[PDB]
């Protein structure tokens, strides 16, 4: 299990070169076969750059961190992530690595071998794309983008979807918002018809999606505010029951839900559905200034539908029931709490529903994502290296930020938008596997210190990166205006004061003779494929099991959480016996009698810990996000009320994303 992994790294290291400037003169020189097309798998300036320099490059790769790959973290870096010459591996993980450093740092060797380092130790990782891409010709190193609908009209819908299939063409996640297309039997007065609406047009997006899937199929999630009159059909079409065109199921749904809507579904008053056409601008609005504006059209009667709001509230809920969907954001919360509110009202976030970011007909949001390994930074001691952590959020920053610069972008909106505001997103994996590591459970009063000492930590540690760099280059376009040029940072608009732990007002005033580099930094995304390649538990999230099982080629296999077996095998009580025990137990110990109820604290699951201390966790550390956080909820049996007191906890405690899928057993 742990052996199968070193005899792997140990086949491939005797399958492939052992100089990393060759590897990349290799992938330079591939020639595709069936055409003779010289076909670069690097671009030649990375390799230039390598050649030029390749004593230093070369000699720096420590081939034994190979070694820290455990098996599937392996295997699935085989499959997607090491370079192939005609189906065979030609890149060690380490050689990637290098290659990754080099193709962001380019010129600035230094910078490029402290990334490698860092990178190589695992300290951190950038995300999937930039992981594929960098080093390469016209390189796409984001993960995902947001798009506000171009126009109500056909010239603007076929417009973004041509955008969607571009981007999804390039590796990009998208998330889009479709709340200004005019609802299902509106009028249309240049052909004097009346709108299929929503549905019909969705449709489209669907195939688009099939259609345009490089090897999982492409990944739009829609964002719908739920005024608009569709709202019904919207939450059916991802089902697997009902008409063929009534469905579009390989799409993601998603609510960008007012304040107003919330209070009415508590109050259990009357809410109003409107078509945009007839009622315009609801989008461009948040808050009060909203609430007035939507007033205002209910005073007037131009409304073309009404409901029970708590009629509307039981749709969503079956929806989740059945489907895990849609997404719940607060476009309230998210607009209210954005150092972007600078540039107009704020009408979705991304696929994962991390990314709180303006869009417009001329702007494609953008995002850049790399993640802190928070289970790396604990001493032996039990201690938690905050001063370390800081240390290492700085290089994220800087990289992300280089990053930009070098990005090449599948639609024009996106470099514009990108290198107007520079946000980027920095997030985690192992927060879990951290407690574990310092002897917290994750309910303990310890941990929900640890939580927002970690968090305050890396908001620290990235602004203060982000202000080293409008030092030197400037602060970026949009600052002047923003609450960040204003003194106003994420956890005043929270209305918290920090942990004493750092000294906010050093940092308030470097920031305000220099300001900062990028509008947005902080946004704990999914990590799901790059926490099983580092073995440390998804972003946040409770531990999910005790044991991880996996049918493969060759049998089974039946692994045990490291972190709990070594510490069995201390407190010497470890037994194989015991790995059939939990199976039993779908991944708690609890319920065996023979094991200590101070490890059973530390190792309980996810199906086994409060959904509302995680709320009121992810709320806690919320406070110091630029963004949001891409936060599930695991409730074994759901019913009616369940979800409707999670749902409401989550929007009192001011999440601006209050659930992101719904799991259940
Ligand atoms: C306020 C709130 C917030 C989030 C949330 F998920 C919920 C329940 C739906 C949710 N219901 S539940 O998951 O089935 C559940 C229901 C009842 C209990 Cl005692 C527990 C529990 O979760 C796991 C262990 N605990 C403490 C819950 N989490 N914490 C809690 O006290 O109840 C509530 C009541
Ligand atoms: C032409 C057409 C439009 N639509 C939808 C797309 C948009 O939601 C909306 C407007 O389409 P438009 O392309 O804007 O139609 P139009 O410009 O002729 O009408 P107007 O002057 O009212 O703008 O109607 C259909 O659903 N089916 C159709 O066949
Ligand atoms: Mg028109």
């Amino acid at each position: 299990a742990i052996l199968a992994a070193r005899i792997a790294v140990s086949n491939l290291h005797k399958e492939t070169k052992k100089v990393f400037s060759d590897v990349m003169e290799d992938l330079y020189n591939y020639i595709n076969p069936h055409n003779g097309k010289h076909s670069p798998m690097v671009a030649k300036s990375t390799l230039d750059i390598v050649l030029a320099n390749k004593d230093r490059l070369n000699s720096a790769i420590i081939y034994d961190r190979d070694f820290s790959y455990n098996y599937f973290g392996f295997k699935t870096l085989e499959r997607s992530y090491l370079l192939k010459i005609n189906g065979k591996v030609a890149e060690r993980p380490q050689h990637m690595l290098m290659r990754v450093s080099v193709g962001i740092h380019k010129e600035d060797i230094d910078a490029a071998i402290e990334t490698y380092n860092l990178l190589s130790e695992r300290w951190f990782t950038h995300a999937s794309p930039t992981l594929f891409n960098a080093g390469t010709n016209r390189p796409q190193l984001s993960s995902c983008f947001l798009l506000s609908m171009k126009d109500d009209s056909i010239e603007g819908i076929y417009d973004t979807l041509k955008q969607c299939a571009l981007i999804s063409k390039s590796a990009g996640g998208i998330g889009v918002a479709v709340s200004c297309i005019r609802a299902t039997g509106s009028y249309i007065a240049g052909t004097n018809g009346n709108s299929n609406g929503l549905v019909p047009m969705l449709r489209v997006y669907n195939n688009t999606a099939r259609y345009v899937d490089q090897k999982r199929p492409g990944a739009f999630a829609i964002y719908l505010e739920p005024w608009h009159l569709d709202i019904f059909e919207f939450l059916d079409l991802k089902k697997n029951t009902g008409k063929e065109e009534q469905r579009a199921r390989d799409l993601f749904f998603a609510l960008w839900i007012p304040d107003l809507f919330m209070k009415r579904v508590e109050t259990n008053q009357d809410w109003s559905l409107m078509c945009p056409n007839e009622c315009p601008g609801l989008d461009e609005v948040w808050g009060e200034e909203f609430e007035k504006l939507y007033a205002s059209y209910e005073k007037q009667g131009r409304v073309r539908k009404v409901v029970k709001a708590q009629q509307l509230w039981y749709a969503i809920i079956e929806s989740q029931t059945e489907t895990g969907t849609p997404y719940m954001l607060y476009k309230d919360s998210c607009n209210r709490k954005s150092n972007q509110q600078n540039l107009g009202t704020i009408k979705c976030s991304n696929l994962c529903t991390e990314i709180v970011e303006y869009t417009s007909k001329d702007e494609v949001a953008v995002c850049n994502l790399a993640s802190l390994a928070l289970n790396m930074y604990v001493t032996s001691e039990h201690t938690y290296d905050f001063k370390k952590l800081a240390e290492v959020t700085k290089v994220v920053v800087r990289n992300l930020n280089k990053i930009i610069d070098i990005n090449y972008y599948p639609v024009p909106e996106a470099c514009l938008s990108n290198k107007r505001h520079r946000p980027i997103g920095i997030g985690v994996q192992g927060l879990a596997d951290a407690f574990i590591l310092m002897r917290y459970p994750f309910e303990s009063a310890e941990a929900q210190l640890l939580n927002k000492q970690i968090f305050e930590t890396i908001y620290y540690g990235a602004l203060e990166a982000s202000c080293d760099l409008a030092k030197e280059q400037g602060p970026y376009e949009t600052y002047e205006g923003s609450p960040v040029s204003k003194g106003i940072l994420q956890y005043d608009m929270w209305n918290v004061t920090p942990t004493d732990l750092w000294d906010w007002k050093v940092l308030k005033e470097k920031i305000a003779k220099y300001g900062i580099r990028n509008s947005l930094l902080i946004a704990p995304m999914p990590t799901a494929s790059t926490a099983q390649i580092l073995g440390n538990n998804e972003s946040i999230e409770p531990y999910t099991s005790n044991i991880y099982t996996r049918r493969v080629l060759s049998g089974e296999f039946q692994i045990v959480n490291p972190h709990l077996l070594k510490d069995l095998t201390e407190r010497g009580l470890w037994h194989e016996e015991m790995k059939n025990q939990i199976i039993a137990c779908n991944g708690s110990i609890q319920s065996i009698p023979e094991i200590p109820d101070d490890l059973k604290q530390l190792y309980k699951t996810v199906w086994e810990i409060s959904q509302k201390t995680v709320l009121k966790m992810a709320a806690e550390r919320g406070a110091f996000i630029d963004q949001s956080q891409s936060l599930n909820i695991h409730i074994a049996e759901p019913n009616y009320g369940k979800l409707t007191s999670m749902h409401f906890y989550g929007w009192k405690q001011g999440l601006k994303t209050g659930m992101y899928y719904l799991r259940t057993r």
